[PDB]
């Protein structure tokens, strides 16, 4: 028509105008008119007590929303249907919920999984949670042997258990509850792609709660009581095990790890940086001097001097540097390859030292925690190529005796030299992993290492573009141009005669055509077919546009967004890996670096219950202090939020209005 | 503008030490693989800079020049041949040179672009107040007497 | 110089105490102040009328 | 020592504890204890009335800060030294300043340039400004024939004049006041390096005020009364003249300009885009048909057809496209050259049309507004190369008669062909300036054009790096090499024989070595000097690192920050240039594109009628605007603490009055 | 808390602060950071300082070079040094009249206060 008719499609019963006067009496703060209207309401005919608006509000709630406790005492003095009014008393953090605890299909606003203590934990109010635990309320355990209720109810249970007040109260130790809950919520967010950000939010909440308990640690003996609690530094090991990147790199914790890392050094971190370079240089030069000791006399000044973990790092990395200067020296110095040089004879204790060090590293931690870090996998590939290299040198020495250059092209000396060179690339890229100790080159290296996983998602797409244009240029050019009468037959050849002939040759031609290293005369046919040459050069041109312009600048943009997202969490991430580095040098069994790891390098009971009860009650005493001052601290921080909702004005408004209705009731 | 670039230089110089260790890495590899495989001293010109590029991976210093100039498009593929017939060492050497070009030109250099995107975003907030500090360091070196009558 | 700094510290302290007022954010404890400024007045007037 | 002592270094007098009881009688709202203590204060024994805290807090101010008007009436009933208390009544927007207006070296908190109406304009409260204009208060004019007071006082005067309530009140028309003040504050921010962001902030305030008056225009006849007010569309021409990029691209004004741009197309902007391409294609094909008319009969359907400005754009740009397809056709077709082909005989009316069009464009607007836009300068260079081309063709035809290739190397046919080709590059890059009409290719082109000025600041640094490494590589390679036997002698040759020989050759070698186009055998010496070859290749290497690894990625980062700063304002600043494109086709005298370009008391009655009509419309807009901003002052989603300081005394004074009536 | 009135109420009774330098470990660095956090407030420097520009400059220098010493608590001492560097600019902002500004920027205990400001890297005092 010309107009639209607006009618209430979903009908509401509404209420008798006398009932509207009763709900006008309440919420205005009338202690007189509500009492008069309820005494009238005893007579059944005039009005009903449990009257409900078309918009919620069944009488009792209005006395909670407009926070007035005398009307709650008046309505609970009568028989008002409570229903879910206790839960509405929990949301607003009204501590008049005592009056709903101590005393006394209908459109419940809440999902029916909600018990009072679940919604008490969601509001994170310490007082109401203490008021509900004192009566005794349980939570269901989450594990299982129609579908929205199950995942919603499990997320409400984990959302309730992850609150820092059912972990401050009702936990034997809140650090294990925060750590194990952060683990179960993280690994639970990986299970369900749906509800991913909510379980990640809860795991971030548990990871922040533990740092906010560390922040309350004064008097550093308490910090050692926390970080030594074995049910060494067992708590830190268990914190690094659960990836608690904010528990570690608390500034209190790094004081403990930094002093532990600097045993006898005095004000080492106060000296000049060039003096630090001189001390690290001359300690790095004397690494066989300190490590011949601890084999002669481990109870000695030099034997106790390498037991200090900052000196273990300079001895371990200094030994590794001399291994690398010796590999620099290897290339500056017969098919029957024997001891080719004195260099290799010097190399074998270092290589057996790294193989022993990686097997010894795999004897503790397991292949899961070993295979989690990428540098250990790089050590596996490196040392595997060292075993292949020395095995092909031995096998090359036996059963071979002498053409100069002519050889089998799979002669094991050549494969030994090639795998040796690849193992030198992988061996001398380990110095990058030495950057996490430095404070300037540290966070940079870990930000790049964090962008690598976003690059490797991108190169898949590029590999499918390579398979695409490789199929296309091979298919078009394996008939038209083929040369078998040529001398050098590859892209490498100075002439570049065949590029797209075969598929592997085409993959090399496109991969090298990322760079400016393959010329156009590549795409010419020895015959005279200008159509297939033009189609092939257009094929190669759109490859260069999609790869060089379309995708590589998308990779730049992707690393711009990823590096923006990384550098926020760079400092707290760097220090977690710096502790991982530091805390691998605290333990004994791990001193005496690689050439001295196995041999000197060749010239070529009621007291258990007493300590458990001692340490247990001591730790629970410290926890009692930390949970006390923590709950006081967060309650303090609840007050300061710099924002006032509209229901605070709703509280002041009735504070004035009920006082008006009472003074005017006493004056008239 | 000049002071924002001067501000980004200290973040570049932290970056080039990583690249120097990558140069040390692939230089150790390509020297170690190509010092025996090929040599040939019967050349009129004998380096990368020559018109034919005869020996590039032969010496460590020659390999450092070959990788550094292979950042740019200035070193051709026929560099990685062997005068003898060893297709395996030529392929492993060209794969090592290829992963050098991927790590240096595709991953390392665009990470440097991203790093200068974040650093230049962090600098240009405090650009106006830090330009004028250096402008008064320039101005206030001309207020005193004893420094007039130029060079 | 101490007279000039007397003037600057005077008008500076006045300026920052002026800027403490205009923060565009009220914490909840301000409502905790107004609520007791009504509540004590309630329990005093009701103490004088009863 | 072991401690550090803390003493009050800047000591002041401490008020007598009775005076502390008097200043504790105020700040609580006592209407009884203040009155008793002041009646006691008439006796000079116990308390002086004008008592001052060590922290401001004069007795009167506390009654203003804690906003209580009855204590202001009580203190002004007595003789309290007011001083600067009126100004403190202005800051808090207390409308009890009436009581300080109608009635009645000391540490003034304010700079002594501050009159009441300047600080009334800084607070932007309409009511207090109306209360001070009704008494009659003037502002000093800013112009001049010890130094902080002068620039601070001028910035307070311009800060007061730029407020949208001394422009809503006290201005004959607030659009000229907003436009001219935005101009004077922008061009005043360019004068003073210091205080740049503050005058730019005030000019942005004036530029927002005008758009916020156009937002109050309902009933589109009012919008035409505003946008036609000549003291055509004179107010939009004057708005584009003052770079009011937010006045233009209000959504109300772009409907007037869009409907003006579409005269007799009923709902053109609703059709399918391919149908739009067909209509623009066949109107673009019939350009000579519509433009032979308006020469035959300008009072005719086809003569009035080309007077519509959307059809002028398709005829002008379609004619320009056929000029460019004809330049494509020129290269697909004797020292003493003629007008050699039929092509250039066809070209000459096109070229004389553009020269006439640019001289005709320079007859109106002046060389300042003409030289402000860059495409007009590009037209100047293009048509200058056209004059040089045809002049060297005519000069080449006379006094020359025939070696086919062996020529002078400066022979005017070659210079004519080279300048003709450069003029074709410049001529066929004008199609990019056709992008502002399109809604998808529009804001992109203007964002790139706004990054160009940030690129050109960067290339001067790069030119100094070129002079640096060019001085080095020339200085090192001038001696060691100079192959003067080679058949081909430069970088462009097949062998690249001498590249760092001379300075110009070195500049070409480094510039082309930005790209991968110069090999390494360039840096050899014909002699055997490995040290100078290595130092030269290290200099060339550090040139490649500074230019390609540091300098060019810094340019990428710079364009990342600049493009982030541009794309916030990209859409509004696109539409300003789109109305600069649109509004150049509204006027007559400018039709008939390039090849067809050449070949009395009633005045006072209309001035009073338009003047009183426009003042009535502005009466309505200022009324509903002031109502709109006073509505928006209420909703700010933030309460300062002094609101709680108002409610707390509104309870406290009521307490000390009820307790005064019951006891 | 940076409240001027309560600080004036406590200085009038006479209260001292320990000096930070010395010849179990959380109390020492936490107590040191509370002492420097208290001395860096712009009301102990408005009161209880002979001249607050030298106190702001020298405290910004000791808090910056103290943040370089301790890698832990780095952002907190940098925050306090930024607070001291903002305080000096917020005292310049209160300079009305050219003559006063020259009294400040000529105070040798030339332009000695500008030279001493550039010496302490006060990039917001300058500009
Ligand atoms: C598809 C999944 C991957 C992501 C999607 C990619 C988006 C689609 C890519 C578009 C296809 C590439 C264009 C066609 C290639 C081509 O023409 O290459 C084919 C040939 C190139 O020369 P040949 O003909 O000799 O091969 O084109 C020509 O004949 C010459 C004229 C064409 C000019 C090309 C204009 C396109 C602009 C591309 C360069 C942009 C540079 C950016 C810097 C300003
Ligand atoms: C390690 C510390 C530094 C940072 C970490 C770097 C991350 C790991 C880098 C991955 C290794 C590089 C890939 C291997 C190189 C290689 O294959 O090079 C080795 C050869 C290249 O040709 P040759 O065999 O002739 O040498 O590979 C081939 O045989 C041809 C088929 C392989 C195709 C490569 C596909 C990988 C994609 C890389 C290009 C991406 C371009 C991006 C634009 C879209
Ligand atoms: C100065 C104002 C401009 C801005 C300031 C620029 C910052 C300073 C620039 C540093 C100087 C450049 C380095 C020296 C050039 C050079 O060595 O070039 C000189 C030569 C290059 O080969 P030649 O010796 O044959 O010339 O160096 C060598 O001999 C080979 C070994 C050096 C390896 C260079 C390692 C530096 C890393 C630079 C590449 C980074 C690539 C980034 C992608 C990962
Ligand atoms: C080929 C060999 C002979 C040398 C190749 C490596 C060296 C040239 C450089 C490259 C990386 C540098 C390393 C990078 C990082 C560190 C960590 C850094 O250790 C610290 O920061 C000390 C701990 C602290 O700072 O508290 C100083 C030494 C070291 C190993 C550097 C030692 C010198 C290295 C190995
Ligand atoms: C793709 C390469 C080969 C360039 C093609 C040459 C021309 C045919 C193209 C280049 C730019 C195009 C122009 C770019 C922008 C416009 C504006 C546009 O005009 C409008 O938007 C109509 C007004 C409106 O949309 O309200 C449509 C035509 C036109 C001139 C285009 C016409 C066709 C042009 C001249
Ligand atoms: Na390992
Ligand atoms: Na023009």
């Amino acid at each position: 028509r010309d107009r639209i008719p607006l009618r209430i499609v979903r009908a509401e019963s509404e209420l008798s105008p006398s009932e509207k006067a009763y709900l006008n009496a309440v919420e205005k703060g009338d202690y007189a008119s509500v009492k008069k209207s309820l005494e009238e309401a005893e007579i059944y005919f005039k009005i009903n007590i449990n009257c409900i608006d078309p918009l919620g509000r069944t009488a009792l709630l209005i006395a909670i929303e407009n926070e007035n406790l005398e009307l709650i005492e008046l309505l609970l003095s009568f028989n008002v249907y409570v229903g879910d009014a206790l839960l509405h008393a929990i949301r607003k953090e009204v501590v008049g919920a005592v009056e709903l605890l101590l005393n006394h299909k209908q459109f419940s606003e809440f999902t029916p999984d909600i018990t009072p203590i679940i919604l008490a934990a969601h509001t994170n109010n310490y007082e109401i949670i203490k008021l509900l635990v004192q009566k005794g309320v349980s939570v269901p355990r989450p594990h299982e042997v129609d579908s929205l209720r199950h995942s919603r109810s499990r997320l409400n249970i984990y959302k309730a258990l992850a609150s820092p007040s059912l972990i401050a109260l009702s936990s034997e130790d809140p650090f294990l509850t925060a750590f194990q809950l952060s683990w179960e919520l993280q690994e639970l967010s990986k299970v369900e792609n749906e509800f991913k950000s909510e379980y990640e939010e809860l795991s971030r909440q548990c990871k922040q709660f533990a740092k906010d308990l560390l922040d309350q640690t004064r008097s550093s003996r308490e910090l050692e009581i926390i970080l030594n609690y074995r049910d060494d530094l067992a708590r830190l090991k268990l914190a690094i095990k659960y990836r608690q990147k904010e528990f570690v790199a608390q500034p209190n914790c790094q004081q403990l790890l930094a002093s532990r890392w600097y045993d006898e050094f005095p004000g080492w971190r106060r000296r000049h940086w060039a003096v630090k370079m001189v001390t690290c240089f001359i300690i790095g030069l004397l690494f066989p001097v300190f490590s011949v000791c601890y084999l002669i006399a481990p109870k000695s000044p030099l034997g106790l001097f390498i037991r200090k973990p900052f000196i273990k790092f300079i001895c371990h990395t200094a030994s590794y540097l001399t291994f690398l200067f010796l590999l620099l020296l290897a290339s500056q110095h017969n098919r029957q390859g024997p001891p080719p040089t004195i260099v290799e004879w010097m190399i074998l204790p270092w290589v057996l030292g790294f193989i022993w060090g990686e097997i010894k590293q795999m004897w503790d931690g397991g292949l899961q925690d070993y295979i989690h870090d990428w540098w250990n996998l790089m050590d596996f590939v490196m040392n595997s190529l060292y075993l292949a290299t020395i095995s092909l040198k031995i096998v090359a020495f036996v059963k071979y005796s002498n053409p100069r250059e002519s050889w089998d092209m799979w002669h094991p000396t050549l494969v030994a030299e090639a795998l040796f060179a690849i193992a030198n690339i992988f061996s001398s890229l380990r110095l990058i992993s030495l950057f996490t100790a430095n404070s300037h080159l540290g966070p940079l290296q870990i930000s790049l290492g964090r962008m690598l996983l976003d690059i490797l998602k991108f190169l898949f797409i590029y590999c499918l573009v390579l398979l695409a244009f490789a199929n296309g240029l091979n298919q078009l050019y394996f008939y038209y141009e083929e040369t078998k009468g040529l001398s050098c037959k590859g892209i490498r050849c100075e002439k570049q005669n065949n590029a797209f002939s075969t598929l592997f040759e085409t993959l090399q031609s496109l991969f090298w055509s990322i760079f400016g290293l393959i010329n156009l005369y590549v795409t010419n046919v020895k015959a005279q077919h200008e159509f297939t040459e033009f189609v092939g050069a257009t094929m190669f041109g759109t490859y260069n546009v999609i790869s060089l312009v379309v995708l590589l600048n998308m990779l730049i943009a992707m690393m711009n967004n990823s590096y923006q997202l990384i550098a926020d969490h760079a400092d707290i991430e760097w220090k977690f890996a710096r502790t991982k580095l530091w805390m691998s040098y605290f333990e004994e069994g791990g001193t005496l670096p690689t050439p001295f790891n196995v041999i000197p390098s060749p010239k070529s009971i009621g007291r258990r219950a007493a300590d458990n009860l001692r340490r247990h009650h001591q730790y629970q005493e410290v926890m009692r202090n930390l949970v006390k001052r923590y709950v006081a601290a967060m309650i303090r921080e609840a007050k300061t939020e710099e924002g006032l909702t509209e229901e605070n004005v709703k509280e002041l408004k009735q504070d004035i209005s009920s006082f008006r209705f009472e003074v005017l009731g006493l004056l008239r």
